[PDB]
């Protein structure tokens, strides 16, 4: 039941997910790892614990480097992980550039839109394909060679469901979502015009509403299933919870910058708050080639 | 009780340990780590990974801040991956031996040999009194060497504590263990081990041997006076048996050892000095240690 056009949409965005998304992250290197006033610092430090988690390293000879985090005593101990994260936070937002660059509708965006639609997504895109990954059964997010585990607490699965990320990613799990309806989603939260910065507001509208009328018309070809009776209503009320907690974790990460500086140059430029002067490395991303 | 000589002799001894054996390895810096991620030839190739399955152990690195970094060893699969460990445990080798050195020659009784004889009980001693030092930080209960901030923890090969025996030395381990020997005890078998007449090379043959038995009579006498009599009636000659099982084992990693540096060259200078790899033309590093 779907027209030639909605056809070619999901070929394209599918095409461009399997050419920018590093599933197996063999080219992610070089990544910085864990060494071998004070209300600001009791926020800071409820933020930070709320996402405990071990990091795994498997190598290609079967070897496994495993992390355990140190526990939530004294003070600088929460900021063990943070350059890690930060260093693959930064090459996930490399892949969400080239993923926005394949995209023809996109791509003949002007440039100040492009910057100004990948600014106010990063996070959101980022988030989406993490779950891709993530294991609901064992509460770890499984990055090829790195694994990032969620350490136990006392409260158990229901003090972790409060966390609103973690929550997001349960929840979202738990709709069994195809890779058509992940990369329609990530598609819809890219061309958000309500954006800051948006000029074409417009443009990105009908390019935003004809993503999502492609979203629900794959799921009335394909999804006949009573478990996932009114499936596009729940992503697309998934995708407003997500720009909900993208705010809450923009802030976060403010806070934690100022009181510790862990940022990469293009995440520092993502958080600034002439488009192209403040955003140079952005800039020459996408004017870059594939 | 003791002779005051042979109270002396414990006394320099434990003086000696004291000042060269860093028990908590927290000196023991910038070691190399595993990393983040033919027909005859054929032969030794094999003869190797037989060698470096018998002792599996997990690393655990334990930090400052309560972290923990664990190191698993990878499955063969028949490749350099069975080399992962070696050049850590090369940098640790040479890091204790160095104190093994440094142990030697605080004791007089060492001092005042020839060089050339103190070259030679060095290089026959060396795994021996560095697996006698070993020991004092193996927890049995655990399997596992505590070294400091290190671990190092046998890997179950699915017939622990059975097809860990078969190893001898594992099994030297376990069983020294079991004698739970004393500071002073363990100082002596050192000595022992250390003037031993009859490694490759001595000279003053007669001289070694008299200073061999001389340690032996005081670890005698000392397991006489301060233990009970009878229960303990042979745990002096346990001691010389775990000593002569000890010299067997040498003789057999030295080949081991000498094996898996012709197919994957590990060793550090100093290390490749005491495999023969004039005596104080051939061990140049040694010598100098020695000197100074
Ligand atoms: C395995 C991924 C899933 C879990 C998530 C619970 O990972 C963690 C696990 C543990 C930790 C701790 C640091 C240990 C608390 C953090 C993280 N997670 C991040 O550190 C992150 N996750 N996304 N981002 C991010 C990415 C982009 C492009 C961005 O651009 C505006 C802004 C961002 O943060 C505002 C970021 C920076
Ligand atoms: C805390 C100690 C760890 C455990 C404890 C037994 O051991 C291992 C456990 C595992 C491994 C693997 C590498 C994983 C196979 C090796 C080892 N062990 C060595 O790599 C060693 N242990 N001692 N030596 C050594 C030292 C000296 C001065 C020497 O001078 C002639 C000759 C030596 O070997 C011929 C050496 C070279």
């Amino acid at each position: 039941g779907l027209t030639e056009e909605q056809r070619m949409m999901i070929r394209e965005l599918m095409d461009a997910q399997m050419k920018t998304f590093d599933t197996t992250f063999s080219h992610f290197k070089n990544f910085r790892l864990p060494g071998v006033e004070a209300a600001k610092w009791s926020q800071v430090r409820k933020d930070l614990c709320s996402l405990k988690v071990s990091l795994q390293l498997r190598g290609e000879d079967g070897s496994v480097w495993n992390y355990k985090p140190p526990a939530d005593s004294g003070g600088k101990e929460i900021f063990s992980l943070l350059p890690h994260m930060a260093d693959m936070s930064t090459y996930m937002f490399k892949g969400i550039i080239s993923f926005a660059k394949v995209i023809s509708y996109f791509r003949d965006l002007p440039i100040e839109d492009q910057i100004s639609l990948l600014k106010g997504a990063a996070f959101e895109l980022c988030q989406l394909r993490f779950n891709t990954v993530f294991n609901a059964e064992t509460g770890t997010w499984e990055c090829g060679r790195l694994s990032y585990c969620l350490e136990d607490t006392a409260g158990g699965f229901q003090q972790l469901l409060l966390e609103p990320m973690l929550k997001f990613h349960y929840m979202l799990k738990k709709l069994q979502l195809h890779e058509e309806e992940y990369v329609l989603m990530q598609a819809i939260s890219l061309f958000s015009p309500d954006r800051p910065g948006v000029l074409q507001h417009r443009v990105v509208d009908q390019l935003q509403e004809q993503f999502a009328i492609t979203l629900k018309s794959y799921i009335e070809c394909n999804r006949p299933q009573p478990a996932h009776r009114f499936l596009f209503l729940k992503i697309m009320a998934m995708l407003t919870e997500l720009r909900s907690i993208n705010a809450q974790h923009t802030q976060r990460w403010l806070r934690i910058q100022d009181i510790h500086p862990f940022a990469t140059p293009l995440m520092q430029e993502l958080f600034g708050i002439s488009l192209t002067e403040r955003h140079k490395i952005l800039h020459r991303l996408l004017q870059e080639g594939s």
